[PDB]
């Protein structure tokens, strides 16, 4: 992953409850894009947290997945009102929850979710 | 909030379980207008109850979460067969009650919820 | 009710746990018309039971109901591929069971839910 | 059932408590085709397991079924971006598994889920 130092495992961060895109957010630097902030709920939390992750960055996480993975283990992924990459991104993560759980527990999706320097509120 | 008197909080009122936008009806004074029948259920209850606001109201409450809250706390706000604006004022409900604890039961929103006027039956 | 010769109450009836439309069907007498299976479980049923119903009678029980209970009370009604009455019309018994006791407990709903004629398998 | 030799029941298979179209994936031999990833978690399973069924496999269910069981008793089946047969093909299991108890758990439907050939992973 070309956007977390460390590689981080389930092990350490606590197991995923509930994910989804919870909303998308403008930015301005270094140029005009989205962002998407995604809502995560861990087993023992009742408040979620929520890190922020670009359309460039979920594609990457998919690509370096289907490295690893047969192409049968992966949910589709998709191909402003082109928010509709929220609601896509979305299906996406439902469905990576829904894995076979070597793919939905890897240290890649793990490491996809850990809290990086943008995400310290 | 230009339309509740009184500021209330989920203190007195009681925390929300369930909410949705149940159907929208037509008024007639003062200007022919849809307005949004919105069904809540509260902790301990079962009966739901049910308040009635405009679009212009639910457009106020966001506005002004948004002076207090950084955008990325929030849901995305939408921009008759415009009765998407029921489907759309639905999802903003469910987003906002999946948001951070500080937004999800701030006094803005319990007041938002909180019966007004026209609200008694 | 035009199609039910006694008026049946949740009292003697059973109360529902879940309702949907589960499939449309087409009929041939008297005429050509699509006919909706509406799939319902009871409180205290695992198998669910199936009754038929036409439009036009999903139509009638919604304009008795409008008689007797304020239209803010009730959800939209909607105005072959136009099986998304099929859609609709399961929104709508979605929305019936959400709305206050005083109407998903009538005894109109429920005698709509009452096997009729038809519907003795 | 002209894809599984025996004839399987749920009896030694296990019933199921979740299924859906989990992807669709893009096939070679014999020729160019979609074959849909189907996960089924059975009761007293935590980990899902996955088979593979073209959209052609779907419908001999259905049409086999149709012999046996009136027209009503079954959900609609529907008539690439045409992974929309992923969409459709997914309700249409969901509304299998919420079907009378007869069709729902009959031979013809536990031999549809069980593991082939292909499905040896």
């Amino acid at each position: 992953l070309s956007f977390s130092p460390k590689t981080y495992s389930f092990r350490q961060d606590g197991r995923i409850k509930e994910v989804s895109v919870f909303t998308y957010h403008k930015k301005y630097n270094p140029d005009k894009h989205y962002i998407y902030v995604v809502r995560i709920l861990r087993e023992g939390q009742i408040e979620p947290s929520f890190v922020f992750r670009t359309f460039d960055e979920f594609q990457e996480l998919h690509n370096k997945l289907s490295i690893i993975f047969p192409l049968w283990k992966l949910p589709g992924f998709p191909n402003d009102v082109a928010a509709k990459r929220k609601i896509e991104l979305n299906s996406y993560l439902q469905s990576l929850m829904n894995a076979s759980t070597d793919v939905a527990e890897c240290d890649l999706v793990c490491t996809f979710f850990h809290p990086l320097l943008r995400d310290e509120k």
